[PDB]
């Protein structure tokens, strides 16, 4: 561990001044390195680890579309062969990729999700579990992948059934849980329909609960309603 | 050298792949292998070269900038101490930075600039030395900076000399070589009326070439001739 040697609060205190000068690779370092202190995480640091690798990944998965999609283009009819380049790079990216799901991954298993008792901690959690699955299994090829969507599915449901029986229907975290599986249904699982309808029923549950809320928790909540709509807008 | 084992050609394909895929860190890697291969850059390969790296050092400046405005902010009248961490990792990104440029310099210097008998090879190499003592000496300190400033003047100066003796005033390097010593003039030197005066010179002596042009021609100068006017104006 290279940040062993640096306090928890100086962790926490950097990656917030990283994010600030845009380095989310360092961003990221220090707040594995923070998790790896042993305690556990407040609602402010679990987001602190959530926006740096998410931007992370991020990066990686924009360069390894851009990628695959030349790497197919040289396998079409009428292309004149450039040998083993645009594969081996594809696959350089790709393992990085991988890397930091399965360190996110390991992050949660390693031990975050264990002891996270509160709703809103562990639906956090588990909502990640699904993100970086799903991350995995959008550059995986065969068996393999479903596997991987199988672990995706399994940590989004989990996420879902607590969200449902703890959270009201505007919480923002509920909303976003629910957004991003529905993103996994309509792009990974191949269940438009099931997409679909998830975003349909969490709009209009949480529009319903919208009275309940003050100015900024309206704000909130209706930020994620509209990329709601917005997905329902591109699928129907 | 991790690249040692790939083929050049294969170097400068992946080089032009991670341009694609905005992976600058990559593309700057994959470049300097091929530079250590120890043949000669061609015309494209040069410019490769230069995007890379110039991309990289200016994510790191621009990070260095935001931490050393938070640092300068820290400590100002009527701020509470916050410890160390700001110095620190400013200190962090300044090494990084430094160690990007010693290492664009040593590729110069082992042994770009000493085999570039061309002009256009000479002026393009000369000016990224210049440039990159440059970024040295931005985040430079007291004795130490004067030496840096004077490495970087005497390295624009030679390409200065070179490039009016064999490069017609439209040429774009001999342009783009024009704008960087006047910003080095303005921002490093302290001297703001050479750094007018140069603009202004090198803007006129092109508009009156501009007619020997090409409309291709014709459009790659006057680009850089525009930037030489915004920065008349911003200085005027
Ligand atoms: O189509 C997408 C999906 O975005 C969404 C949309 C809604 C919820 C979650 C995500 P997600 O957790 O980000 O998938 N593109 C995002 C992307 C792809 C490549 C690089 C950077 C960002
Ligand atoms: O003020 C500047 C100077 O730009 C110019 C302008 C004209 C010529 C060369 C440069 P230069 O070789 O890039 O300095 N800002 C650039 C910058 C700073 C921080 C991060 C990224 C880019
Ligand atoms: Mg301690
Ligand atoms: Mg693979
Ligand atoms: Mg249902
Ligand atoms: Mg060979
Ligand atoms: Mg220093
Ligand atoms: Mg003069």
């Amino acid at each position: 561990g290279a940040m062993g040697s640096m306090e928890r609060a100086s962790l926490i205190q950097k990656a917030k001044l990283a994010e600030q000068a845009e380095r989310y690779e360092d961003m990221a370092a220090f707040m594995k390195g923070a998790v790896e202190k042993g305690e556990e995480l407040s609602c402010e640091e679990r987001n602190l680890l959530s926006v740096a690798y998410k931007n992370v990944v991020g990066g990686q998965r924009a360069a390894w579309r851009v990628l695959s999609s030349i790497e197919q283009k040289s396998n079409e009819e009428g292309s004149e062969e450039k040998g083993p380049e645009v594969r081996e790079y594809r696959e350089k990216v790709e393992t990085e990729l991988q890397g930091v799901c399965d360190t996110v991954l390991g992050l949660l298993d390693s031990h975050l999700i264990k002891e996270a008792g509160d709703a809103e901690s562990r639906v956090f959690y588990l909502k990640m579990k699904g993100d970086y699955y799903r991350y995995l299994a959008e550059v995986a090829t065969g068996d393999d992948k479903k596997r991987i969507i199988d672990s995706a599915r399994s940590a989004y449901q989990e996420a879902m059934d607590i969200s449902k029986k703890e959270m009201p229907p505007t919480n923002p975290i509920r909303l976003g849980l629910a957004l991003n599986f529905s993103v996994f249904h309509y792009e990974i699982a191949n269940s438009p329909e099931e997409a679909i309808s998830l975003a349909k029923t969490t709009f209009d549950e949480a529009m319903a609960d919208l009275h309940t809320l003050s100015e900024d928790s309206y704000k909130d909540s209706t930020l994620i309603m509209q990329l709601l709509r917005d997905n329902l807008t591109l699928w129907t």
